[PDB]
């Protein structure tokens, strides 16, 4: 279960995924401001995230931060040390008090982002259905990680 | 635990989406022992899957079981007894003791095909999105609440 190698036996993520989340790097990075505007403004929406938010306001570091996890899910080199960093994110939410619900709620925010770029970019079916699948795999991924962290 | 109407509000999940969830029935039940195959013969190969169906070899009652989870997200009416269900299904899992990093792998499963369906059947561009939000939107609240019931 633990190891990266198996974690993407499991879910069936293969070279070809990863090469197709890195042909989508640049409509990731032309969108990721867009992105980044979008997640922490749903969050905002939100009282109990709006409370994480309020520091931020001055500080102005929390957009950027989210903005770069997004980028790095089509960065490559998806192993062990990828692993351990998200295991790290993880942690990261569970000793400043979020609850799990929220990543949880944030990860659909992202997905629904995700996937409407490739509608709005990808007309040949299969090519769509290809990119789709690989990034469903590295967000359930992701989110499979992270929440791992709140048991762990 | 949220309550339903809460957990809707940080999905964004509205009486719109609830009514295409609800369109979807019949699309789903033509489709249903196809998914049913597929989701067995998913768990079967991996072998930390395949343990928990030994019981189950002669009758197949799990299959049964999971099929009809599926056809039961197509209902259209969610509330309080949704979400009251949704935590026996995680506790479900939880006591037969499976590790909750293979309810993230199965829920992939059934996301890839679920929107697979989706992109099969909906030529029209916005048809499509609306209905793959309201899929995913309910797909990400099973797997949250389902989540929940690992911690104490
Ligand atoms: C898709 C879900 C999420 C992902 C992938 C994610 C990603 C990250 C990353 C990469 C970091 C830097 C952690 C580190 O290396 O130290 C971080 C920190 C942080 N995130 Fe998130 N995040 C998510 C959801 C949320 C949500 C919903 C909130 C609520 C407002 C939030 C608030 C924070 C805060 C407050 C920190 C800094 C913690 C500290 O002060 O040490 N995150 N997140
Ligand atoms: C998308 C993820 C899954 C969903 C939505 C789901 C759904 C369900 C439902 C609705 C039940 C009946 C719960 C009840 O009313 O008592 C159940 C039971 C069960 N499921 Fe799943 N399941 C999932 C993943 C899995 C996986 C990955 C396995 C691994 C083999 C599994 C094995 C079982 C077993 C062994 C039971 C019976 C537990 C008992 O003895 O009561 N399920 N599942």
């Amino acid at each position: 279960m633990l190891t990266m190698q198996e974690i993407k036996a499991h879910y069936r993520f293969t070279d070809e995924d990863a090469e197709l989340l890195g042909s989508l790097f640049p409509l990731a990075e032309t969108n990721k401001e867009r992105l980044a505007d979008q997640f922490y403004d749903y969050l905002l929406g939100i009282p109990e995230t709006a409370e994480f938010l309020k520091e931020d306001l001055v500080l102005q570091k929390l957009k950027q931060t989210h903005q770069d996890w997004f980028v790095s899910l089509f960065a490559g080199s998806y192993d062990n040390r990828y692993i351990h960093n998200l295991q790290k994110i993880g942690h990261a939410h569970v000793r400043v008090g979020l609850n799990a619900h929220y990543v949880n709620v944030a990860m659909n925010v992202v997905r629904q982002f995700t996937l409407s770029i490739i509608q709005d970019n990808f007309p040949d079916p299969e090519e769509r259905r290809q990119r789709r699948e690989a990034v469903e795999k590295i967000l359930d991924i992701n989110l499979d990680i992270m929440s791992a962290s709140y048991r762990e």
